[PDB]
């Protein structure tokens, strides 16, 4: 009788990763039900969950009456009431300041210069990659290669929830613009660690296959 | 002896003015030492700031040895630290969520969309305003106003710190997109309050008075 949040969804979506993988990492797949919003149908510009986020995007968090419309916000929430005594723990006010600066860094620098690029080719606005389109991307893969350079995960020497909305995008833009290990070792690093973790395959590496697919048929 | 945190700043930025705003309202502008970055005189390219912010952009907060490089993550820090016991608090995790979920909203949607616009302006990548450039705006301006029919301010019916971010944003895009009282009755009526807030002027208006002054240069 517990109230369980629903985590409204494609995982085609960077954002809507970074929470399933979340969700895997605090072990509490079976306190969050889904609920599929397909964006290649359009279910995502359907009057109810336009009604529920005038953003008509994925992802959606509902729990009671909470409406979140951020995978940020989504991630740090979860944290909250999940993860307050474990791993991930968000107690602190640095270590919650240290993981927040980073979602913050996917939400408006990584996740942004992805999204201008994917949703050009995904619209078929661009169907040739020029330079304009990739070094804002290589320029946060420069900032990520400090972040891991000062530590060994993206906000501390431990993996915390900021390391995934980062990896989705990572493994999301990495298929238009490839990492370079000779160019950003740490972050090559980094990335290997992070597609090993247990969870990985199910919470990322199918929605990007996915994509990876809905890309190969639009070039 | 207490540790001050030192806010990097020039209050032409939006987000800069976001922390400015919350600073007054948490009644903390003895307790935050101030350290001018300005923008046009490119001090934010020195080596010394690039060391400490790879992305080269203000505001940033040095606490000790904490290091936050994002607007909206220096402002729930503060009130973390400072407005636990006010007003302001977000010690409740469902209020932290809100209004993190429209800190999410003003980073993502609202000032990347200002900003676009903005940095095309200032770097003369744009001379003439076209609907490419104001619709994306007044698509934001119409999911503040659903947020401001649901709530009397934008995170919940009481001022939170995510109305700051917002303002600071909304009076910035304002002088190229403004707002009209019969299309948006909610977010004007929302503005008009911010606007008399004692600290509107000395921490949002001075800022926005000299970007304006920019603006007319350069157009
Ligand atoms: N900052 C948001 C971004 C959400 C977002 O852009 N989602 C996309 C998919 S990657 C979407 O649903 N787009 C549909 C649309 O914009 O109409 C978050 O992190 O949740
Ligand atoms: N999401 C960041 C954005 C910071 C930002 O874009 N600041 C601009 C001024 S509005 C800047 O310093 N630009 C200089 C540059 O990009 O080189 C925040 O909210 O702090
Ligand atoms: O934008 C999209 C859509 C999408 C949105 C609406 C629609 O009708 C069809 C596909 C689907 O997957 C994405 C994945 C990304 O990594 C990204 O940056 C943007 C998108
Ligand atoms: O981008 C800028 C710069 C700027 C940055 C670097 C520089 O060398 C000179 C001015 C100054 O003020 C701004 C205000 C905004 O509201 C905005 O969206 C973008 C900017
Ligand atoms: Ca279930
Ligand atoms: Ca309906
Ligand atoms: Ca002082
Ligand atoms: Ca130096």
């Amino acid at each position: 009788m517990m109230s369980k949040p629903v985590l409204y969804y494609d995982d085609i979506s960077p954002p809507v990763r970074g929470v399933l993988l979340t969700v895997a990492a605090l072990g509490i797949k079976d306190q969050v039900e889904l609920k599929l919003v397909r964006l290649f149908e359009r279910e995502h510009l359907l009057e109810d969950f336009v009604k529920l986020n005038p953003l008509h995007a994925v992802p959606v968090l509902k729990h009671d009456d909470l409406v979140l419309t951020d995978s940020h916000a989504i991630i740090m929430y979860l944290c909250d009431i999940f993860g307050q005594d474990g791993d991930f723990s968000l107690k602190d006010p640095k270590q919650r300041a240290r993981v927040h600066n980073r979602l913050c860094f996917n939400n408006a620098v990584l996740f942004q210069r992805e999204s201008i690029v994917m949703r050009g080719l995904i619209n078929r606005s661009i169907v040739t990659l020029e330079d304009h389109h990739l070094k804002p991307v290589q320029e946060a893969y420069d900032c990520l290669e400090v972040y891991l350079t000062n530590s060994k995960f993206v906000a501390c020497d431990q993996l915390t929830v900021a390391d995934f909305p980062i990896v989705a995008c990572m493994s999301t833009v990495g298929m238009v613009c490839p990492l370079s290990t000779s160019r950003w070792p740490k972050t090559a690093a980094w990335f290997e660690t992070m597609k090993q973790l247990p969870y990985y395959q199910q919470a990322n590496q199918v929605g990007v296959d996915k994509l990876k697919e809905r890309l190969h048929a639009v070039m």
